[PDB]
This record gives C-alpha cells, structure tokens and sequence, in this order.
C-alpha cells in the first residue's frame, strides 16, 4: 500500500530540498543525502483535481513512465547491452498525503526567483495519492547551456554520446524515446576521459571531453521486451502535432508520419529524427566559448554540417553509429 512523504523524504532530506524544474506533470526537486545529490520527480496520479490545468494520470497511464525508468537505468549493469547515458533511478514509490509544508517552502523559494507557470500545490487533501521517482542527479540541461560550452569538439562528444546510447537501447528494448528535446539532455562533469558502451557484444569508447550525457524524461517513450509493448498512445492528441516556432513541434508531425499514427509499433527512426533536431540546435542555437579556428577544429565543424545533412538517410540511432563517418 501507500507509504508517508516522510518514508521518501525524512526529515533532513526534506529539510534539504530545493526546486530544480516543473511541467504539467508535475515538480522536480533537488536534495542531498549521503553526501549525493539526487533529483526527485513528484506526480500526483488518480484524483479529480485538475492540476496545472489538466486530469490527473491514473496509475495505469503512470506505469508506462515507471517501467521505462527502470528498463533504461538497468542498462547500466548489463552485458551485451550496456550503456550510462540514461539517468539511473534509485527508487520509485506511490505515496499518500497532503503536500509536505517544506516542499511548499521550496515551492514558493523557486516561484520568487525564477517565476512558475503551475499551480502552488497546496491544494491536495490526506487521501492523494503521488508517485515520487528519485534519480541520479544527471546535472544541467542542454537549453541551459546554449552559452556554456567550450567548443563543437564538446558538441561533438554530446552527439556521439547521445547516438550510442539510443542504438544501445534500440538494441536491446527496441527503444523509442520520442520526446529528446534539448531540456531532456543532461550535461555533468567527469573526470573520465573516455566513456564506455558495449552493442551487441562489442564494446567502444567515446572521449568525453570532460561531459558525460544523461538522456532523461520517458512520458512519451516505447519499448517492449518479449512483445510486450509499453508506449504512450498519443494517436488522438491534438495539440501535440500543433506546435510551431521551433523544429522541435515538426518533429512530433515526422514522427507521426513515420508510423502511420501507429504508436504500439517500433520505428527507430524516430531516434534519427530526434538526434537531427539536436544536431540542429548544435549548430544553430548553441554558442560555444571558443570559435573553429584551427585546421583540426575546423575539421569537425565541417564533419558535423556533413552529419546534418546527411543522417536523415539513415534508418536508427544503431545504423548511424555503426555506419556513419562522423563516429569513424
Ligand atoms: O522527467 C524528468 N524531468 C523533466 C522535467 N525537467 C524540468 C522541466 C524542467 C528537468 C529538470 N532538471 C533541470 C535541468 O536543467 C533536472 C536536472 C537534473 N536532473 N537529474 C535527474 C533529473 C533531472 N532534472 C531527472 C531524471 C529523470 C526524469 C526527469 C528529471
Ligand atoms: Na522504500
Ligand atoms: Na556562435
């Protein structure tokens, strides 16, 4: 059965958290124990109040989220088909009662500096019912640090880290992901400088010039194991295929063109359309401290205009990172 707040977040965790992030769905949170950072994920799920606008999830439409969660951050300890560059998870729970009063503090902490579009949650009752996720903290994401980066060579480290991951869980899950927009990319320091994936058996390294990539935020996403399919059925929204002002809402329209507004099946190239759109803001929207002025810098410049213009004729993120010259 349900758990207390207080079996997720005792009272120094709680005392420790700070708001992080926000959507319709819900809040994202920040807090520390055992010396760790780690990111916590609250969605209330089966009540009548609209939130933010719009129904609450049920349990039955959260699963999907859940589950992906899991079969993404368990690739980091598996063989033939091993990958870091989803965003491990620690922990999932279904909890119940009013809004903690010290996340409210946070709440209000981030709606003074920063400005929310949600409502203050304040409004729940003793009986509602939340699924808290906890996750690794991944770091800042990608929108976040259009100004941030050194160079392209970073830029292209973050591609060929994304491709592999990607062709990894096509590999192993059939993964879609659907939704990699550039506020779903996470960037954090290591001090590794080269990173490890293994496909079907074989196992590379990517350099990180000093970055390693957690893709995160599976709402949309699909996979399956022994064909059964877990996805988000969204072939009667609207308003997803309506956006405009960014290549971001053509995407959601290509990928409905791709599957026929199928989405129980498998269409890899989703991920290629998903990695072009970040190539894209790669090279139109980021700013990168240091310009291309060596010959070697120039190089890779060249190298990731070619891959933009070329990597729609590829059929999957595995096609592209087996195939393509770019990760030659
Ligand atoms: O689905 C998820 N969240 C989407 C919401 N998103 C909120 C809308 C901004 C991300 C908010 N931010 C701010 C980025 O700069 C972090 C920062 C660090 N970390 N570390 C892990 C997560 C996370 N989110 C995480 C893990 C799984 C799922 C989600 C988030
Ligand atoms: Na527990
Ligand atoms: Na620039």
């Amino acid at each position: 059965g349900p758990v207390p707040f207080s079996h997720c977040l005792p009272t120094e965790k709680l005392q420790r958290c700070e708001k992080i992030g926000e959507g319709v769905f819900g809040e994202v949170f920040q807090t520390i124990a055992d010396h760790t950072p780690v990111a916590i994920k609250i969605i209330a799920i089966e009540g009548p109040d609209l939130v933010n606008g719009s129904h609450q999830k049920t349990f039955e439409e959260i699963l999907p989220e859940i589950i992906i969660s899991k079969e993404l951050s368990l690739l980091s300890g598996e063989v033939c088909n091993r990958t870091e560059g989803f965003i491990g998870l620690n922990s999932v729970h279904c909890v119940q009662g009013s809004y903690p009063p010290l996340l409210l503090k946070a709440w209000d902490h981030y709606n003074s500096t920063k400005g929310s579009a949600n409502d203050r949650p304040d409004f729940f009752k003793d009986d509602q019912l939340f699924i808290v996720l906890e996750f690794e903290f991944g770091g800042i994401d990608l929108e976040q640090m259009r100004t941030k980066l050194s160079s392209l060579a970073t830029a292209k480290s973050i591609l060929h880290q994304l491709t592999a991951s990607l062709a990894v869980a096509e590999a192993s899950l059939r993964f879609e992901h659907r939704d990699l927009h550039w506020g779903n990319v996470l960037l954090k320091k290591t001090s590794l400088k080269k990173l490890h994936y293994t496909l079907n058996g074989k196992s590379s390294t990517i350099p990180s010039c000093g970055l390693q990539v957690s893709i995160i935020d599976y709402t949309l996403s699909r996979l399956e194991r022994d064909g059964i399919v877990v996805f988000c059925d969204v072939s009667m929204d609207e308003d997803l295929f309506t956006g405009d002002g960014d290549y971001q809402f053509d995407i959601y329209r290509l990928m409905k063109k791709e599957n026929n507004n199928r989405w129980g099946e498998y269409h890899p190239y989703s991920n290629v359309l998903w990695l072009h759109y970040l190539t894209d803001k790669m090279l139109k929207q980021m700013t990168f401290k240091t310009k291309c002025n060596t010959p070697a810098m120039k190089q890779i410049k060249r190298k990731i205009q070619e891959f933009h213009r070329t990597m729609l004729n590829f059929s999957s993120a595995t096609d592209l990172l087996c195939q393509h010259s770019l990760f030659k």
